[PDB]
């Protein structure tokens, strides 16, 4: 049951089943993977495909010979899978260079290192056709408050941009980019912290239609956020371009859990929202199999990523198909939300008595919400325990 | 010393000294304070202004001769003193009628009544020469997922705006709104959440010059974001209109502290960055004396709230005019960041070897910032402890 | 399916059901209830018992013939019903003159009648057979460093607590008492905000084995800890003698969600927990239906409550009665833990070349935990999902 | 000014400014330092002292006669500087051995490995001198529901302490334990997360006398607990044996910035606790100078730790001298608070009018606190704003 097919558009980072265990304060539990191997592992799980940072594939300092073999042997595990790969992005956070950043670094030339490292992985990516291009500045921002101006760090973030979608559209590419918001971790604050930080950012880049956000569960939850209610203002504002999926216990350090872990009923209303939007992007999964498992654990882990959302896709169409909750959702009006406020405009608006001196308060506050019968009647629908 | 003046543009809402004390837990510790007292003691305190919520001022369901009173009362005591009013506010949270919202209730005929509510208050402001008028969702929002369909809600949220806008511009008002984002409380989830929720929303309103933000430093610090970076990011969009000044002890309930409690060194650097970049409205305190104190306390944290701003303004001026610091400055490269990352264009760039192949990363990666002498010369200013 | 019964234990407090809905920004939205009302269709739902505060049932001030009055209503009530009365606690915090504290109040007269308060309503919850009397300091604490001396504050705690205890004993009665922890609100920080601390100081007590801890769901998930960690502590300690069951979502205010709102998964680990471990007390809710609702909602919350509990006691019972549960947890080793560690003795151990010269540390460490693949298990048995 | 000495006691452990720099994201930016560099360079600041673990000094899997030359080395560089060695530890947390713990590992085999590695540095530190043998179990605990059975965890937990104890009593060692909790990472949770369950775990030991706390302000800000108020329980407790010291940022990964970085006003609180009470023990930094420094950054670090401790020591003093600061203690009735509820007895308390029909609740509750003039007055203190 709950068996994953490539339809289902599930894909893995390189460096998540590839993560060998190394955290704050461990070594390293498992031996690195060969991307060729994840490639052909994730297919005979079900996936669809994979996505990679620029040295996940080829090991920083390649020479072009290297990059070569290193992007040949890879394609051809994708063609041996018919695995895909939609995104790709720049590590621009674990060299040592990149310690204050990479595009909003203090330091003019490693700003520049940055794009150019960026620009030249574009080109990789197009190649290798994926759609979208995330970046995650996780080195963007600051520990102290004398270290960096905000203001013009975010000058430098919106020219970095800017810069590339300049490169984009001169090479006649389809690609847009999605960024990727974190709050912290590893700066002390990261700039862009929100879904809704990155979307206001977006709005004053000069191409903004190339630009949407790459939100990540656990991200949003480390701020302690609602990520279903963030999901909702970036399909509002037509800019959810790729979604990371993954566990989070609340405000802690990134986990990075298999998606479903963390926060269930969470996750319970995110796979509702992308199903009942319609959302057609990728279902990528930015997880980490905990450094406690072997290899066996981690193609688990993976597995139950897309079981989880497979389990929650079919509880909340059920959810959303069964009579009773319809009834229920009219109850609580949500069909009046969807209704506009004042269609009859504002000067109708304020001639109308019952907007105002003949509305009765006493008799509309007395109505109950029935919020919670319509909740409980979710969660029997997700525990499978109707009746 | 540090005594404050009308020139410093101080201002308090009625609801700030004037709370009675009742928290979730207990009753009210302090009789109710009529308005005019608090302009008059506030102007002792060195206060320039107050602000209120309708209901505030005008008992809920008054007469319009009650109404009538009561601003003449008001008026007569700004003008005994000399106070201004230049921000008010609608109460769209306390009466029952609005416990699902007011501009996002999911019935018609409270988003209704609640834009009749708001539109007669814009008058009154108007009338007492308030230029900002701002909005707190504290209602809009949801404890359970089932309830509030978010991009439904957006869309009713955009309407309410956008009809509050054709409203202004259709009275020729001067007055502007500021929309302020909270994460939590008296909601589960509260709509726009943050500071770059609330932006990122302005941007798709029908007259986005109308609208900023009203960011309040405890409503940030309750998703543990760093206030500061959050209003660098409002003042880089513009969009900076009004500032809500308190204290917080992190990931809380609303504290309502008075400012520099909480976080001491955040609002060091929140006071150095609004003076620095020529903030020109109102230092406006939100903030609740706790419900231990007498009206002797009340208006001593009252008066600290506007001592601290006064000396961390002094702290932070001294930190940025000594030649130490500024030499710290540069050697931690600030002066870099603000200068364009490629102004030479992107073609320059890509043909720029300096930048790749060329570019010496272990050199550049060995270089520190220096950003821990940078921050001991501010932590020694704030304490005043130089030498 | 899943219909409670007396049998279950299933206990609500008077202030739960009865909650007027006022919160830190609106007024009531629900009329009061009669505890007799509350009684009688609490009954109606399988309710086994009620708990209260003093206040809850006696007016605040009452005549001695009006609390017998109040009582006498209340004891036809249970009669008529068969309702139970367990637990019974004080309110030392809703009264301003709680303000500061009742045990470890500044002012030594508030600590002598918060004392007074207390014994009185001891003698009253004897009457009504209650096996356990709940101490929540909730106004033990402060917002400000100078204003308590913590010290000191734990020493008035010991010794009022200490007074306690010599009071049941010199009546001999059988009523224990239980600490219920939390960390903050409505004080800043709270005295004894943890299990862990309120365990600690419970051993300093005169007589230790009169008093256990009341844990509450959503207050260890206030400072983000792990609930069943902690439960599990106390079942260590032999001092879970009542436990409070909401939801919490994560580092906010107390939101007293019905339980299994919130963190569903801890909820699931929690019950699996405590019928492990045969806990025999009451499954006691100190929940709050939202003030969106009803009285219709109000009842339906509470039935959830319980309806939740059930399926959660049904998918717990039926993950570790699997057998491919049972080998999971072999493969993953929860056996060995239960095995000393040495129970050959210090000698023996140091005498044991297999436990240092001889262990071969990289093959042990080769060992995969197969925590991933048990942890799926637990998920697909909490869904309804095997398969 | 604010010069330390080595009458100071501050200590260092040598991974703190040792620490290379690799973090989750991020690969090491700075070369490993010799110990003996850091022993010379920490003496040249003004510190008294640093601290080990075992693999700190030692290199994991060093022949006898390598353990010797690094001990012998380190002894010179000791003698070289007059620096001490007041506490040392044991890393069972960086191989991957210990990937499901030490101690409370689910393999037997791995626990008593773990034991025997402790045993053999306890043997070590008794011959450098130190008092104190601190164990921070940070790989005990876990990620998911199923993996770790608390209560045999603690029984296993118990088992080693126990060893132990019996081990240093066996050898005729004067020195004791001091277990630092922290609430996760690296584990989803940490057994024995706060100052609280730490305290109450060890009065559950055989030999309760030689175990107390080693608590860290991160980590307990890490649960967003009041880390003043938990020292005050373990001073309450006889229990604060050993402290880390430094600063956090609220609820985070563990940030281990400077002392006095993070939360300064607690810095302050903390240090006019521990003077106040005369904690005796060395002032211990576990700090991390930040990645982005280089070697001048490091030392410019350590020294502003020990800067901020004397800066904030001079403020407290001077709030706790000032005579206008213990008017305001009396205003707030601190002095009534040190003194005890009913040294009358029970009995006397049971009859005292004044304490129940005769207290007057209402003029009782009239009474204000003044706490914001005091914490005003320890503000203008901690600034040096007095005037
Ligand atoms: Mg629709
Ligand atoms: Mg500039
Ligand atoms: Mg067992
Ligand atoms: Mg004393
Ligand atoms: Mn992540
Ligand atoms: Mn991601
Ligand atoms: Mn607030
Ligand atoms: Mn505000
Ligand atoms: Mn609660
Ligand atoms: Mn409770
Ligand atoms: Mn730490
Ligand atoms: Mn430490
Ligand atoms: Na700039
Ligand atoms: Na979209
Ligand atoms: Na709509
Ligand atoms: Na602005
Ligand atoms: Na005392
Ligand atoms: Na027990
Ligand atoms: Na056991
Ligand atoms: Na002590």
């Amino acid at each position: 049951n709950y068996a994953p097919t490539p339809v289902d558009r599930f894909t893995f980072g390189l460096w998540t089943v590839g993560w060998q265990g190394r955290d704050p304060f461990g070594d390293a539990t498992r031996r690195a993977l060969d991307p060729v191997e994840s490639v052909r592992r994730l297919a005979e799980l079900g996936a669809h495909g994979v996505t990679f940072h620029d040295d996940d594939l080829i090991p920083f300092g390649s020479s072009d010979s290297e990059r070569e073999e290193h992007v040949k042997r890879f394609r051809q595990a994708l063609d041996d899978t018919g695995m895909k790969v939609p995104m790709a992005t720049t590590n621009l956070f674990t060299h040592p260079v990149f310690k204050d950043g990479g595009f909003t670094a203090n330091d003019r030339d490693v700003r520049r290192y940055a794009l150019r490292k960026t620009i030249r992985n574009i080109d990789l990516a197009v190649e290798l056709g994926a759609e979208t291009y995330v970046a995650w500045g996780g080195r963007e921002g600051a520990e102290s408050g004398g270290a960096k101006d905000v203001r013009d760090a975010l000058d430098r973030m919106k020219e970095a941009f800017d810069l590339l979608g300049e490169y984009v559209t001169s090479q006649g590419y389809d690609i847009r980019f999605a960024i990727e918001p974190k709050p912290n971790q590893p700066r002390g604050d990261i700039l862009l912290p929100t879904v809704g930080h990155a979307l206001a950012f977006i709005e004053r880049l000069e191409r903004p239609e190339l630009y949407g956000v790459n939100p990540e569960v656990g991200h949003e939850q480390m701020a302690g956020l609602n990520f279903p209610h963030g999901i909702a203002q970036a399909l509002w504002a037509g800019k959810l371009f790729h979604i990371d999926l993954n566990g989070q216990n609340g405000i802690k350090y990134d986990q990075d859990l298999r998606f479903g872990a963390g926060d269930l009923r969470a996750a319970f209303w995110l796979v509702d929202l992308l199903e009942s939007a319609g959302y057609s992007g990728p279902r990528h999964f930015d997880f980490k199999p905990p450094r406690t498992e072997d290899f066996d654990g981690v193609w688990a882990s993976a597995a139950g990523c897309m079981r989880n959302y497979l389990i929650l896709k079919e509880r909340a169409a059920a959810f959303r198909a069964d009579p009773e909750v319809q009834e229920a959702l009219r109850a609580s009006r949500l069909d009046e939300l969807a209704r506009p406020t004042a269609a009859d405009g504002l000067q109708a608006l304020l001639d109308d008595r019952s907007a105002f001196e003949e509305f009765d308060v006493d008799a509309a506050a007395a109505r109950g919400m029935a919020f919670e019968r319509l909740d409980q009647l979710a969660m029997d629908h997700l525990l499978g325990a109707r009746g």
